[PDB]
């Protein structure tokens, strides 16, 4: 149970594009059931309560934010 507090760090992702960091608290079961780790630009620590303002509501919400961690966007 509990939450998985994820903080991703902003980093360049191709000239003209990048990936904006984020802070999101994910319910453990939702996180363990499915998650994608592609780079090392993140950090994780568990806790009983959500540590960040943005809290994942459901499996679909997590897949969206998780994918947002890798989708390159113009600066």
């Amino acid at each position: 149970g509990g939450y998985v507090n994820i903080k991703t760090f902003t980093h360049p992702a191709g000239e003209g594009k990048e990936v904006k960091g984020m802070e999101v608290s994910v319910p453990f079961e939702i996180y363990s059931n499915e998650h994608r780790i592609a780079d090392a630009h993140y950090q994780t620590f568990p806790s009983e309560k959500a540590a960040y303002t943005t809290v994942v509501t459901d499996a679909a919400d997590w897949r969206t934010k998780n994918a947002a961690m890798f989708t390159p966007t113009p600066v």
